[PDB]
């Protein structure tokens, strides 16, 4: 695991099965960005599955707002979120960036470089990156 | 033990409660525009419905389980799905305790109902509805927290 920001962690496939660190990190919600992959054995840890493959043609944007709202509520309740995908490089990086934009008032550049600074391999696929820019322009418009 | 029918029930707008059979009624879920399944259990299988986000709230139907700790974060995910124009399915094995408690808390937290009327809506939609005594205690505490 990697702490991206206060109360926000990013991880790869095995992260949800590291039950003892999840309790150490105070993780209370795992966001599992996949269609086929196992939930955390972690007891007492809620898990939200966002069902998309790591492929540019899948619609992640449609899930961003309700997933970020779940994450923020978990943080505001005094817990922390772990966002993870198979590689810990695209899907989970995309959701982490979207979260930082929606609830920590960052731009894509500064949000993604927060993510990249915690997880160097971070690299949302180009379709997700386009959807992240569209997500930002939606956040601009509502302002 | 086969769960009490029907598979799923409308409790209130954009909000359905269900038993084990609910997650296995994929076409009713798509017809109702359910965009979020709330699986209130440790061991029940998620909605075999594809592309629908699923939130597991890991508790047994046991009075010593802390459901209260999950309420605020579960209710906010449900509200976000409702606001985006979809619907939520809250389900537990029997469709009587865990899922009824979460539906009740959701009505209190985001539709401004008291515990009395939130549960009255749940029980009217699902007559067997009965949060176990520990869950009821946690609902009473959640209500007094919401007042303050």
């Amino acid at each position: 695991l990697v702490r991206v920001a206060p109360s926000l962690f990013l991880g790869s496939a095995r992260a949800a099965g590291a039950e003892e660190q999840l309790a150490r990190a105070g993780v209370t919600l795992c966001v599992n960005v996949s269609r086929q992959q196992p939930g955390p054995q972690a007891p007492g840890v809620a898990e939200l599955r966002v069902p998309v493959f790591d492929d540019p043609a899948e619609d992640l944007l449609a899930h961003l707002e309700p997933t970020c709202a779940a994450m923020e509520a978990a943080v505001r309740a005094g817990g922390a979120c772990l966002v993870y995908s198979k590689n810990g490089r695209s899907r989970s990086a995309a959701v982490c960036t979207a979260y930082l934009m929606r609830h920590r008032g960052l731009s894509l550049a500064k949000a993604f470089q927060m993510v990249k600074s915690a997880r160097p391999v971070a690299e949302p696929n180009p379709g997700f990156w386009s959807q992240l820019q569209k997500y930002e322009e939606a956040l601009q418009a509502q302002s």
